[PDB]
């Protein structure tokens, strides 16, 4: 029931690939390609308090600091036009990516669950409703690796609106009350490794901290 | 309100899926893993929807394990204790988009989770089925049988891929594993009739439709 504590009971997470212009020529063009879509199990979600957990079978670790976008009632097939309708908050999320084996299924047309749908994959933040964020694409997102800026964007960047991305994803996958869309990330994805302590944040609505750990299990 | 297993499709979070697990070499790899959405889930009653962008929609009969506690990196020799039950699904399956999907590196989002692409049969508790590798699955085309195995065929056990998905992916109570098909995979067009089954378990029965809306 309550979008406060959504990571608890929401079922889906359901992200895209590419979404941020990192200049205007990009709009110029990417748009004629549709998004990229994969899932994250529930148990992806690693609210703040849980640690990022580094996977065993990975040496090279990425943050992808990105917009979530819950979804406050079943949306089907639905229209752009009526798409924030369904719409009942956002969450700022982490796309916690295995980059090395994400290139390996790449290469060898495999799915990309090992690189991205892992246990704690999907750090994610207090919920913010959207009575809060009248305009999703005018929001400053942040993220630092121990004080050090790393991803810095605007999500005036996207290429595709925040509208048509739940449109699209909907018309594929019907979405439940209390899933959450990954709308991308801007430029800056990198490493960490164990012990790194990563702050992030919406400017003036939501901040984050996780830190980096092995699993003890 | 209430979350029995028996209806554990209404509620269950998580669907992920074996890639081949069937010997017709192959133990030298480890299972591929993709997931389905909950709203994959298509309980009896409802149609089998075919996407819009498919001009190849394949069956895949398989069996899948409903998890009846959080499993989290548990070893193979106590997967067992963690499970609930038993469901026969389909993994329905946009198999000209997996082509694709697999040449081109790309997630295999489209071709295996799209809505209703998961037929889920009724709930088979775990006492019924003592050893889930001496089962029996069939699946019919409009009264044409086109799938049959054996689980004792499996190259992986049940428990083997209990663990090792734990390892990768926490499951919680209600969560199903499709542990992969047998021979026969083919396709499906609107208004086929799918029927399937575990023998002396359960059986089901699916109509393939657009979708109206
Ligand atoms: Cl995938
Ligand atoms: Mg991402
Ligand atoms: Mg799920
Ligand atoms: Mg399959």
């Amino acid at each position: 029931r309550p979008l406060s504590r959504f990571w608890e009971w929401g079922k889906n997470i359901v992200c895209v690939g590419r979404n941020y212009a990192d200049h205007v020529r990009e709009m110029r063009s990417a748009v004629l390609s549709e998004p990229v879509l994969f899932l994250k199990p529930s148990t992806a979600y690693a609210p703040e308090g849980s640690p990022i957990l580094m996977p065993a079978y990975t040496r090279n670790l990425h943050h992808e600091l990105e917009l979530g976008v819950v979804m406050g009632k079943r949306c089907r097939a639905v229209p752009e036009a009526a798409a924030m309708d369904y719409v009942g908050g956002y969450a700022l999320c982490l796309d916690m990516t295995a980059r090395d084996v994400q290139d390996e299924c790449k290469k060898k047309g495999l799915p990309w669950t090992l690189a991205k749908s892992f246990t704690a994959s999907c750090p994610v933040s207090a919920f913010v409703p959207k009575e809060k964020i009248p305009d999703p694409h005018k929001l400053k997102l942040w993220l630092k690796v121990n004080g050090e800026l790393r991803q810095e964007g605007e999500t005036s960047s996207m290429i595709f609106s925040i509208p048509y991305i739940i449109s699209y994803v909907s018309k594929i996958i019907t979405l439940e009350e209390g899933d959450i869309i990954l709308t991308g990330t801007p430029k800056g994805v990198g490493p960490v490794k164990e012990n790194d302590e990563i702050e992030a944040g919406i400017h003036g609505l939501v901040s984050m901290t996780f830190k980096v750990e092995k699993p003890e299990y």
